[PDB]
Order: C-alpha cells, then structure tokens, then sequence
C-alpha cells in the first residue's frame, strides 16, 4: 500500500480508533491512529489557516491551526521523515465525508521545500502558492471527488450547485511535480506548508476532516477511505 | 509544430539565417531568426550567468549575460507573450552541437513565475532553484542527449567520460510541472529565470549554444534540430 | 530640498496643477505635476491594492491599482532612476488631507529590492512585509500625523477615536533601513512594492490621496505639503 | 549590560571557561560559557558556510557548519527566546583576535525573520541578503575594527593592506533595522541566518572565532571583549 505522513484536522471523534472525544489536530505516521493530538476548537463556517513545519536537524513535525479572533491549537511529534518517507514524494490535500458531512473547501495552499548542501552554492528549493484555483489547474493532480474553479476555490469533497456538502465523498489534490525531501549532500532539509480552509456543515456534527499529506509519488485514494479514513488509509490499523 | 519563445546564447555565427558575424545573445519568437540580438564576448571555459525577466504590464522580454570580471551583454524585445504562448506552458533549457562542438553544462537554474489577481489575497507563484542535479532528477523531463548527475551538473549535450564534448548532439531539460503564465483575473504576471553555464570546447570555434525556452506543455525536440537550430526549431524559417 | 520619485493615488482633481478632471494614478518625478496619469475609478470605503515595479534593464516605472470585482488602472513612465535618485534611498508611504478629507489607512505594505552582480554569488536583496502594524513599530520612521496600531493598521493621516478623518493632516512612514538601489557591479537592479489601502470619507469629494515614494535618506515632510502636495513636495512646480 | 544570544564558531579552546579541547560550534545564552557545543573540524583558509534556524513552536536553536568536500558539524539547544530576548532586537556578526589571530572575513550574510498571525493576511517578514559589501554599507552598523569593501567582503577584525590578520582586534556588524521577533498575535515566529566565512591564519593555532548574535537594539562592544570573549561578553561568567 501507499506510505503516508499527514497532519489531520479531524472534525469528528471516532473514539474506537483512538480519536479523543472532541475535534482535534493530529500527526499521522503511516496510520489514521495519530501519534499525537491536541484539542481543536473547530468553528463551523469560519475560514481557518493551518501551518506545518519540519526540518531534518530538529526531526520534529509541528502544526498550528487558528481562526481570526481565536487562540491557536498546536501539535508536535519527534520523527525522522528520512526513515519514514522515500527520497522523492508528492505533497497533497485530502478530505472525506461519511454519514456525517461538511464542505472541505481550500481557499489557498502554499508549500516550500529547501535542501541546503555543503557546496558554497548550497540552496535547492521548490515553492508554490495557490490563492486562486482555475477550472483547469494543470499543476494539480485531482483524485476522487476533488474539483477546482468554484468561486476560485478547491473543493476536496462533493458540493451540490448550492454550496451544500454531500456525504460519503473522498477527494485529494497533489502538486503535479515530485518533491525531493532527502539528498546525500544535504546538510539541512526543511519544508513548510500553509492552507486556508472553510469547513461548513448544516449539521451540529460535521465530518470527517482535512489532511495535508506527503506520500510516495504514485499515491492514490485507497479503496473504502471515505469517512474516518480521510482518503489517506485503507484501514484503521 | 511546437510554439517556442527563447533567449539564445548563440556561440556560432550562421550569417545565412541572420546571425551577426560574432557570438550573440538573441530573443527568438517562433523562429531561430532572432527578433533582436546583441554582441556577446563569450569566454571558452569560464562559468557564466544569464538572467531573463518579463512582465505583462511592460510586455518586454529582457536578458542579461555576464562573467566574473567582465562587462554584461543585454538584449530586449517588445512582445506580448499572451499573444504568442498558450495560457499553460513548460519552461526549459536546450543546447546543441553540430560539426563544431562545445560542452553545454548547466551548474544552476532557477525560475520564478508570479500571477497577482485583483483579490486582496492576490499572489499565485511557482519557484524552483537547482544548485545540484542528481542522477535521477524526477522533477525534470530530460529529452534527447541531456543527462543529470555528472559533478552534480546538468549536461544538455553528450560528453565522453573525460569531459570532452561530442558533435551532432541535442538535449533539453523541462521542469516537470506546467506553469500558468496567463489567468483571466491576473492584474500583473511576471517571470524571471537565471542559469549559470559552462561552455568549453577544445576548438577556437565552439558551437552551437544554449537557450532558455518556454513552449506548449507537450513540446519535444524537433527532427533535425542539432547544430544551428538549438533543439528548438524544425527549420530555419 | 528633498529628491522624490512617487506613484500617487490622487483622489482629488486639482486641474490648475495639471491633474485630469477625475481621480487618477500618476508617476511623479521630482514634481507633484505627474509625468503620466491614468483614470482611477476610486471606491470610497473599499479595500484596494496597488503594485509598483521597476528594473534598471527596462528603465520603466509601472504601477497597477485594483479593487476586488473591478477592472485595474495602470500607468507607466520611461525613466532611468539611476539618473534621478542617489545610490542610497529610503522608501515610504505618504498621505494628506486639506479642506476635503479622507482616511489614508494602510492595511499592508511589502517591498523587495534586488541587485544582481556579475559575481557567480550575485544576489543582494532587501525584503519587508507588514500585514499587522504594532503601536511601537521600531522598523518604521513615522513623520507628521502618521500613527500605527489602530486595528493593527498604519493611519497616514489623523483619525478621531471614531474612525472619522481630520482635514489639513499630513503623515508619512519610511522603512528604517536605507535601501541600496544602484551598485557599480550590479548587472540588474529591480524593486517591487505592494500596499493595500482603505480611503473612506463621509464626503462625495474625498482628498487628497496616498503615495508610495523613494527619497534621499534624510527626507522629511516639506513645510505646507498638506492637501494637493501629498506630503511629498514643498510647492506645485 | 547587553542581552546576548549567539552561535559561536570558536577556533581556540579556552578550557578554563568550559571550551572543549578542540575548535567547536556552540550555543551561547547570555554567557561565553556555551550551553551546548559540538566538535568542529575547522579548516585554515577554506571558505565555510554556517546555517542557524529557530522557531517559537519547537523553541530549539540549531546550527550547522560545513565546508565543500567535508562532513557538517551541528549543535542544538532547547531554549524559548521569548524568555531570553526582548520583543525587538538587532542581529549581527562579531569576531575577535587576541595574542593568537586569524582573518574573520564574511563573504556573504543572509537573515530571514517571519511572524505568522491568526489573521487570514498573516505573514510579517524581514529578509536581507549580502553577497557583496561596499566601502559605505549604510544598512550595516559597524562597531570596533569591522570594515566593509575590501574585495567586496566584510572584515570583522583588523587586516593589514596584505591580507595579514592583526592580534587584539574586535569588530561587529549589525543590520541597521531592528527586528521584531515576538508579537502578541503571532501563532508562529521563525528565523534563519546564513553566513559564509574565511578564517585564515599564518599560525597553527588561530584565534578566536566568529559569532552570529541577537541583542538588545542599543548593543555595543563590551570593554575588554577581545580574544576569548568574541566581542559579545564583558567577562567569562
Ligand atoms: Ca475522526
Ligand atoms: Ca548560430
Ligand atoms: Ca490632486
Ligand atoms: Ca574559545
Ligand atoms: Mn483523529
Ligand atoms: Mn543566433
Ligand atoms: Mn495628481
Ligand atoms: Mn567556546
């Protein structure tokens, strides 16, 4: 199967697969059963921003999520990603709905990867920033139900013509170019990712959440990865 | 055939297709017959740097090329690229040799594309910087004779095991991801490209040169585009 | 007196000093009498964005201004700034009111200056981005009526406790560090500036406007430069 | 006295103030007695590169130093800089010599500070990159023996006309603009610094080293801070 590292914004507590009894931010290393979570005071229908940072010196994957006029939630997990992920990866956004549902709308997404070598000319870099998505976004790979170009946004899960979210939906967007996250001469490897999201549900109990993920380059949506599996995992192991 | 816009560093004067009687920098719009050239005091075996700039407000494609301890050469041409190129493109480096030959070695290459919309969140961006090339550079498309990973460089044309350039060679490298250079809501579109190169020949008359180019995304090496055609053009029209 | 280069967003037509009979964007070289203007469909109370670009290859100072859901206005003027401005400058924002008035509120401001030399290690750069201004912004020089920290904004002209603009007010903010815009080894010098602004007036005829300017480092508010002189010029010559 | 946080490249072991018995990289928090060191295989007369990273989520100050064709040295120390440093600081480079001596030559220096707020428009940033230093570098504060413009380099300590280093010398360069490293609305604060250096001595035992430091804005060279005190500290406590 695929190799996955993800930061999850998990809107629905599935306590039988180790979720805490509240919406939470989590670090997922090859399992939907997060290695670390923190309470997340998710706001139905408010635009939020998530930040993800890592570097190969500290070997610590960290995330922060906030809303305007609100406190942040943060989570960190000590992991060496050179030991988890292959040398080349793709980076993406994933979302799902199940019998509970929500919009999984992405208004912006940026990513920066840097490899500094021991050469005097040391810096290797990739950066993209999306603030507008077009109907035909050729530098994204769209998987499952994901679409681009509605109000210049990326809709990771199915929305009817009237902004209403559909249940039992899964969709992903991967940046077209593979990303080099380890190189033999690199003395420092870093990455940062930012996305702004709008999770809106007509219901008191939205599901299931949004993840920023890093995968093997040929990564696809696992069968049956709607709902609690966030379009990342084939099962709940 | 392909649609090509290129800045050429043309090392060999072909006066029957309009080259001046010296090495020169030129702007090529859909023809190897440059729309503008400037004299270039090319240095056999010295590391050089070329810069290319454009923006959709000024509609002027400009290039500068220098060496350490030397004056620059510059050329500009008034062109609206929205009228020449499609909305999505690939960006690349091309080189050739013929019966005269040279190394077409790329030590570094960076590219930045920015689309600013009339949204308050206006900026869309792509950036890459290569200072080291690996044997397996998955974010480059290599065409014809181009290779990566010799001394951490990109060799656009065939070199023997002993750094010696081969004649009748053509090779290109395109960035894997397509680049969005026009968008309906963009109020300013800009791009800049930089590459450092080493053109070395055992001969007094090196050929044929290096080009930075922008093309339709499915662009390939035209048949018979060795030598004076720089791996860009099927003929000299 | 001071040496000034400015892009003006001029909200009030003073037809006796050459303004056109409408709000306009203009390029000012050492005179409030713009060298070039374009019609500007200014929107009372809407957040707008201005972009300013220049490079020493093209020697063309260009600006664009838009609002969400509106067309842009653009103006360009061929000028070599190496011939107008000294080698070191300060960059700033200026605004005024007179007997007619408006808020001159700056919500964000960014500036990037780059000097590329003919060295292999060629790039010299300055960049700042302000999205929040604090009550004590030590990296800004505030002149005249300018203040920082109200709603995290920069107020270039006097506002009462209730957001109401005061007449006969002039204020400027300069970035604390001097900026190097020419260097003897530079082969390309570029700069870009962006600011988002909110110009709001209880009146049908707001005055007087906002300017992005570049000056000698010791630049101060000229005496009597309220109203039509935009805090830039001592007189209307 | 001043408040100092520094990464030291300490070329001379002073074992009575806790140096290890070899050249080393260290993290200094308000004391020349490093909180953490690592062995550094310093190369007399070779150009080296140091990288320094920190963020307020991880609260870990990390450095790496290498040469071309050599392994890196790295050191990290868990510290919250919001608890050590004031909200506004200046960033600089410091070097010294004593009865043992070396050149303390800086060929390039870059710094990036970012404060991300919980606003949708969240990013505040400062960046500079120096690859060439001019005789009159108005955006640097030079203290003690530091000079700019010899071979386009920054010489932190006295060099005779013939590149020969002088003993008993101390010099610093601070970026002119104060840097905002904490803000009440910031959800993530990060900084990175890079400098390339050339430490050359006619002697088998060079002294005393180079430091990247962060200080109170009015920071000056302490009396008697030549040699082992690196121009940072008034004493060895
Ligand atoms: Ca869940
Ligand atoms: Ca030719
Ligand atoms: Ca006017
Ligand atoms: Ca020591
Ligand atoms: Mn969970
Ligand atoms: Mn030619
Ligand atoms: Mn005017
Ligand atoms: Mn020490």
């Amino acid at each position: 199967a695929d190799t996955i590292v993800a930061v999850e914004l998990d809107t629905y507590p599935n306590t039988d697969i180790g979720d805490p009894s509240y919406p939470h931010i989590g670090i997922d290393i090859k399992s939907v059963r997060s290695k670390k979570t923190a309470k997340w005071n998710m706001q139905n229908g408010k635009v939020g921003t998530a930040h993800i940072i890592y570097n190969s010196v500290d070997k610590r994957l960290s995330a922060v999520v906030s809303y305007p006029n609100a406190d942040s939630a943060t989570v960190s997990y000590d992991v060496d990603l050179d030991n988890v992920l292959p040398e080349w990866v793709r980076v993406g956004l994933s979302a799902s709905t199940g019998l509970y549902k929500e919009t999984n709308t992405i208004l912006s997404w940026s990513f920066t990867s840097k490899l500094k070598s021991n050469s005097t000319h040391e810096t290797n870099a990739l950066h993209f920033m999306f603030n507008q998505f077009s109907k035909d976004q050729k530098d994204l790979i769209l998987q499952g139900d994901a679409t681009t170009g509605t109000d210049g946004n990326l809709e990771l899960t199915r929305v009817s013509s009237n902004g209403s979210p559909q249940g039992s939906s899964v969709g992903r967007a991967l940046f077209y170019a593979p990303v080099h996250i380890w190189e033999s001469s690199a003395v420092v490897a870093s990455f940062e990712a930012t996305f702004t999201f709008l999770i809106k549900s007509p219901d008191s109990h939205p599901a299931d959440g949004i993840a920023f993920f890093i995968s093997n380059i040929d990564s696809s949506i696992p069968s049956g990865s709607t709902g609690r599996l966030l379009g990342l995992f084939p099962d709940a192991n």
